[PDB]
Order: structure tokens, then sequence, then C-alpha cells
């Protein structure tokens, strides 16, 4: 977006002075965001609505899209 990567101050994962991530981790916020570490592929960050397949994050991404 603008130069931030978290919207949380308190957030160990972004510089609170540039509003941005802490050059360390790898997301400050996502649904698939580990403690300041980008989560893994394979990852639940939603399950569907119903029975089927479930929304699995990539191994470099910290958000999670939509499928169901």
């Amino acid at each position: 977006g603008k130069e931030c990567d978290c919207s949380s101050p308190e957030n160990p994962c972004c510089d609170a002075a540039t509003c941005k991530l802490r050059p360390g981790a790898q997301c400050g916020e996502g649904l698939c965001c580990e403690q300041c570490k980008f989560s893994r592929a394979g990852k639940i960050c939603r399950i569907a609505k119903g029975d089927w397949n479930d929304d699995r994050c990539t191994g470099q991404s910290a958000d999670c899209p939509r499928y169901h």
C-alpha cells in the first residue's frame, strides 16, 4: 500500500517508526503470518463452507485468497 506493513503499533513485526515490517521477520499481519515469519505453504487460512478442498497458503505469502 503506502509505507506500512502492519496496522498495530504493539505488533512485534513492524518498525513502529516507519509503520513497516521489522527487517528480520517476513510478515507483520496476515491469515498465514507466523510469528514474524512467512508461514509455509499448505497452511489452512480458512475452511470451505460444506465439504471439499480448503484454503491453503503458499510458502512465500502471508495472506489468504478465497475459493469457497
